[PDB]
């Protein structure tokens, strides 16, 4: 049931966080962290990357951070996060056209993450139910995950409890709210209340408020999924920062 588990999304994400650029947009991930270490002006002892995936914001984190904490739902993704950590480097296939596939390599050293791995953990877990032994971290990033959860408000309550005051907060988003992933009656934005707009920003807003004090402006931050050959994702995410009170 879970499109996270199949070898189509696999072969997308580890060309996404690992493979070589398309349309001359740097790669997401690394955008994302980059972002996220140009504001926190905590400590950097503990970071905490939900919906992690494949990895390559973890081990981006890690050139910083002393322990990244990955955690996704998917355990294909998770098994191919940890194999890099372990191995260094895995291959996989992406489509060319139709049946047509070709095989690739993901290597750390390549990227100069291998001297890191070590301080990474990946673990497969539900981000709308985290365990409670997970404790507090100085950062915690969310990269394109609010609108793939069941539950938005369930997964903000937590963030408070999880920041050390002084860390930071990272989400992005490009707010595909689809019933697939996010029943409509859980939305936190995308609709009209009262005859006004709610933004997705908006909800954030309200659920973050005032514990966190968001960083003004938001910034976009554009990606591009490579499906074929020929088909590309080209998308702009919303980035919000925000600093624990
Ligand atoms: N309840 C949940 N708990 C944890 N991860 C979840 C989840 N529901 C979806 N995910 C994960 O959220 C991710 C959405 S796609 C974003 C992946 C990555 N952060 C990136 O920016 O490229 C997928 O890896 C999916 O497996
Ligand atoms: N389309 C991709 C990227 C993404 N992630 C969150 N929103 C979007 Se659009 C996916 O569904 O994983």
């Amino acid at each position: 049931d879970n499109p996270y588990e199949t070898d189509e999304l696999l072969g997308q994400y580890l060309d996404f966080h690992y493979g070589p650029g398309h349309f001359d947009v740097p790669n997401y991930p690394k955008a994302c962290i980059e972002q996220a270490l140009a504001h926190h002006t905590g400590t950097t002892g503990r970071a905490l990357d939900l919906g992690c995936a494949v990895g390559r914001s973890s081990f981006e984190l890690a050139r910083r951070f002393d322990e990244v904490i990955g955690i996704d739902l998917s355990r294909r993704f998770i098994d191919s996060a940890t194999r890099l950590a372990e191995q260094g480097q895995l291959q996989y296939q992406v489509t060319l056209e139709g049946e047509l596939i070709e095989r690739r390599t993901a290597d750390l050293a390549a990227l100069e993450l291998s001297n890191t791995a070590g301080r990474t953990r990946f673990q497969v877990g539900d981000a709308c139910a985290l365990d409670d032994t997970l404790g507090r971290f100085d950062l915690i990033f969310a990269g394109n995950l609010i609108d793939r959860l069941p539950d938005p408000a369930a997964f903000l309550a937590q963030l408070p409890a999880l920041v050390r005051p002084g860390g930071l907060l990272m989400i992005t988003s490009p707010y595909t709210l689809l019933p697939e992933f996010t029943p409509r009656e859980r939305w936190i934005g995308g609709f009209e209340r009262n005859g006004q707009p709610v933004r997705m920003l908006d909800g954030l807003r309200h659920h973050l408020e005032p514990d966190f004090v968001l960083l003004e402006p938001t910034r976009d931050i554009p990606f591009v999924i490579r499906e074929t050959t020929r088909k590309y994702q080209h998308t702009v995410a919303e980035a919000s920062l925000w600093r624990r009170a």
